[PDB]
């Protein structure tokens, strides 16, 4: 059983660095639509008894690509691939993961039934929005960290690195800097609204680091930026695993006073980054590609949770 | 237990048309999309312990609309709904319901497989693309006709239909046009291609019919059309159930010598037949109606296979 | 992991000439009927991480030989073979693949969920009545062709085939026809009834075949040979993948015009033959053998719609 | 939702009684063959909304029988019926409930799998050969007894029955007898085998009766027969719920000492009787009219384990 | 794939035992718990890709244990091993195995769902109470036998052997100790209560073994051992295969006429050994190391049904 | 481990059609010369753990493509594939297999010698003109045969083959001949030289064929044709395995009597065919595509001895 490495058509880009770094050529298949908008995917080689990664990302036309990665999963599994796996570095409809007294879904528990029933047999993502998610599967769900990544940019990229504050845009990701300030050892401070938000951590003098999973419409960082450079911070940085960066997100992020705004590239964004000089891609394609080698070879994947390799 | 129906974003007008009919008002839900293209789902009214009926064509956007559907379905399902129908007017990816020598997905299977994962307890559906699509599912299944209305239709807009002769466009569809043919008393016609197509059955200085299930690109009803006029046809009509009519579909019929396209309305037309001055539309709204009402309170749906109400 | 054939009661010479194309021996298997009609099966060797195919057809006692294989099947799943696979040469209830407006089973669905509950993970059938039965299934079905073997019967047995039309019973079978008709470079006639027949396609003074997936009681080949004979045909011939013969069948065909009756064995015909002196069989052991040797060994089973081994 | 009875082709009078009994019309059902011996059934009525019963035993063709039901079952669910029981009153492969030491299949369980999954909500049964078949299931299983009827049987027909013996057959039914033995207040024997067979228990002027669950070809039961007549006994009589009465059967029945023969009609015994005079029936009609009474309004079945209505 | 054992804490010197067997060490694996008594289980090494063989039995603390169990089989299964075994030497709920006219639970039913659940692919147990237990899973289940060490002890233990008399405690029993007096070539007696026993067999001035699956409180084994004596039997031994010893048991076994109580080592008895002199143990853990390197290697097991390796 | 399949620059149309017949993409391999006419060889993928086969035939520049043969397999092996094979359909110096009283080398034991110490692992070759250089080697040969392919061709080209003469060019082919002869069932000749031939056998108003293992000059059977010619035969034949068609072969082919000159193409032949009309060529890519496969999957080669994959 050998490695097939498909693409999705939400992200090519990453499918093929993943490709390159696994010495593969990405695998033969056809991804269109039909003229009435019906997803077709024909698999251009033989998947029998291959181990079949697919990677298509939470991204762009969101719908459509979770559609075109149930079909290809579907089309690997009959055509008799010995084990299918979705490797989706953003994973879609995450921030659905409760009702919470609405009478709403929860949709992310709804995308992992699906992936499952269309023949997932392992999922492989990236900073999951909330890690219960994973319990939301039965099958094994491999979520990696950007954190050897961002630890990484942030040593590299960040002079005054050792006496910075990561700061969490909200109560919710507190956790996520808290673990960032224990790898660097720096402070951690807190932001929380009460329109107006309230800082817990000295921030004067020093740079000022947000940390979150994903930006979307980039009201919650620009408002904690904005509080941030009103107590006294020399300068703010914005690192976040998604940069989906829909709706105003490219304008309020322009009127902002960020240094830099990090994302991985889990979403591609060479589009954003033409009309946005702010923001920075940090390559997370050799964690999922040494995730995809591990769990091909039966070594150890946990231990790219501290190790950038 | 009550009747609840609930409309999804592809065919509002449809559902209103079905919720005056049942003398109902459209459940409260809100189906919107989230900044990030994500589907918003939010039921306005408790559907606890009543039977819940989602209004829902793969029409349009066919992907959204699919994914709004299992979403509105799942929402309902886990707010305790006693029961949850898909009424899906167009049965999406109905024409992917085989391989047949290729390394393609089943994706109409899929779809069935989604939707019993979401949460659907039964189906109801118009003239499904092949009725063996009823077996990809284990929940029943009621694929209701459109004939009783294009019975009704040819009879009363064709003055010779006494003397007509109903047409199959390909080979695949003779059985529906037969059908047709028989509670007329009628001649019936097949056409074929070996470019060339081959018409068996005299048609000169007699109206003929083409007679599908759904027209996409109307290649396939434009070139028997070409063909009838050849063999002496004194006018040709077109009559389908699902007039999805992407792509050139518009202006290939602009261009064609059909007297009329009639189409049931299970996809809207409205835009369509703006564009299009030969297109026209038969209701069936009153058949999803009766259907609704009977599957709610146990009398006979298949009493509806020939008998308009 | 090895390959352990183990052969049903319905067709023990196909099993045999798998079994030395394989040159394998049969796996060791006790089927019989207790004493009140009850299915007894022991398997007669250790099947522990071995790649099972148990080849039983739907044909004789077919539900005394569909239980036989659902229980082997059984047998092999709990006696902890790696992976068990159905060879199911003619696969039976396949004609009861819809309902169409009666309260009907659709017992090819029930048959596919009692495959998959007796713990079947893939099936290897030929020339399956209708391809979306494939659909009924969630585990891989592998649909073998008879064509290549059809066409090169057809080549070394008719010396007029360059000149003949190949010819549908009916206007279900057309696709099949029309896919011989391509690959041979002839004419293709279309039959059916509107008790009287009509045909289209000049057949005079050429040899005709019908062509079609099997013959049950043989009234429809028989009536559409009449017409073939009626319209002038010089010689008519018949070749079906699956030779069922049941009722008056061999009567018909005795007291028929047709040259010869070629039939494939997916079913056993030695007892038809002795009453039928026009059937002739077409051997598909070698396309049986290739598809389970390039399912054991990873190989592309699509290879064979194609290529005769 | 109203009862609605079906009669499967085995047991067609017990069906008409159990119909009669409820004061209803067994429910219009076409169960047949075709010509090539498929299974062919047709639902001649509405069963939508309705709670269904399909009466079908094990005995006969027990294969076809099987088929026959699980088929019916299968039209009744995708005719979308609101519940549907089997009510299956001599379980078939009963017998084979276990592996013990041989590479067997368990055929009670591949049975009550294949029931679930084509749809049964429900089993009434009685007598189950194992009790522990009904964990073979996950839908609740109703095994009535015949032992009130057994019990007025004895009581009616055995002048002595005060001074009688209750003879296990064998160790294993030991429990049944005992049972009875209780409720009699007599003396209860047990036989087992050593070609030569012990008993403890005096039986010497006494009427002896021995009690199983089934006789099919009548060797124990005979052989302990002949062991009571040696150890001095007066008469020898035979209660069994299931006289399957295959093989030999009756011809041992005939040169056997047995007073009588009785037998419950779980099976059709009017071929039997007419070759065999000691056989006699009770009748568990009512019993089972009762069950299905019971669970379609909501009252306690296990009131019938005690109580003759 | 590599074989992993991993100990619960219910049998660790089981464990230890069968790991120096197969020269392995015992897989790192914490097993406590929290301080509010919630099960914390942490896998202390990778078991991707491997065979895991999880060694719990249904001993002490059973409810602890069970749900101990299926949390290590949870926590390999989502840590993608490539198979999980359970290995479960004494299985819990056993007894519970069927309902018998009282509205119980099948609890054994339920272990079986709940163990398939968690995600064991295979069983393995020895003499379980009911084997039709082995048709509650769907996944295989290798039911041991102690029988090959019970004869052996028996031989190497009891000099009069070959004069003996195997004696069941009950009817339900009587199956084994004729499998055993068959391999020993002796007689066998039954004992079964009217407060009063009856036994059947001759056994003055001969040396009785009560054979026996389970002694949980001994009353019944106790009080076939009192009718043993009064029947002039030289010397009663009782051997069973699960030395639950719960309650009274030591209390009554101490007072009791046993010349020895032997138990395998299912179920760790080093505490009763402690307050009861008679009780000796037969070492299993050869048949349990045998069984478990003839899974992982594909070789038979069923080979240890007759032979001690 | 795959195959890979590499091709030198002897026989490209061979390799190509190898490689379309296992379903694979040749090995990239870049195979040339320096300027110095150095042979210059760059594996141009990874063969690590690869079963890597390598087809040259000892054709045209003999000496060029043997060394280039011996420099791939050097590559290969110190590249760490897991297994080398040299398919070489025509062995080079294969005559020069004895000394017999001269002063010579015995150039096919060197040739074998260095083919071992360049690190074959395994030869496959296509009759060998000697079967004992298969002792040369230490290293497994299989010598496949073109027999089951001559005898086709002979089958379905020869209408008169049934009493045609089967004839050795010489007292060393006799037992090939008599092989086919046996086959046939046909009569065989002899046919020696005494610069006058002597032929044993009737061939008067018969079809002979003359059957050898190559042709280089093709003195041999031009000879042979010219006496087969004198001794009243109708047609001669010539039927060679190796079409080496050195020095004058063509003129004297040319100007010889021979119906048709068929070889197989274990040479390429098409510039020969160019200058030659009468020589035909028969495809054995089969027969080595399957031997390959079959020493890949561990299958038997030996079953080619007889069939015709």
């Amino acid at each position: 059983p050998n490695i097939k490495i498909f693409s999705g058509s939400s992200h090519q880009d990453l499918s093929q660095k993943i490709a390159d770094r696994l010495g593969l050529e990405l695998g033969k298949v056809v991804t269109k639509k039909f003229s009435n908008q019906e997803t077709c995917v024909e698999i251009g080689e033989s998947v029998r008894g291959e181990d079949v990664y697919i990677v298509q990302s939470g991204c762009g036309e969101i719908n459509d690509n979770l559609m075109e990665l149930l079909i290809m999963i579907n089309a690997c599994k009959i055509a008799s691939a010995s084990r299918v796996t979705a490797v989706i570095p953003c994973f879609p409809y995450a921030r659905q993961d409760k009702k919470d007294k609405s009478r709403a879904p929860i949709s992310a528990k709804l995308v992992a039934n699906m992936l499952s029933v269309a023949g997932a047999d392992h999922i492989i993502t990236m900073d999951l929005h909330a890690s219960q998610i994973q319990g939301f599967f039965d099958i094994p769900v491999d979520n990696l960290y950007a954190e050897p990544a961002v630890l990484k940019w942030i040593r590299e990229n960040i002079s005054e690195w050792r006496n910075c504050t990561i700061v969490s845009p909200d109560a919710g990701g507190a956790k996520r800097v808290t673990s960032i300030a224990d790898r660097l050892n720096v402070d951690f401070a807190l932001i929380h609204k009460e329109d107006r938000m309230v800082l817990v951590g000295d921030v004067k003098d020093r740079v000022a680091i947000l940390v979150d999973d994903m930006a979307d419409t980039c009201g919650t960082i620009c408002h904690a930026a904005d509080k941030l450079l009103s107590a006294g911070a020399t300068r703010v940085y914005a690192i976040l695993t998604h940069g989906i960066f829909s709706g105003p997100a490219i304008s309020r992020i322009n009127n902002a006073c960020f240094e830099a705004v990090v994302v991985t590239n889990t979403i591609p964004q060479e589009d954003k980054m033409k009309h946005c000089s702010k923001i920075q891609v940090i390559d997370i394609s050799m964690i999922l590609a040494e995730a995809i080698r591990r769990t091909h070879n039966g070594e150890s994947v946990s231990y790219l949770f501290s190790h950038v390799p």
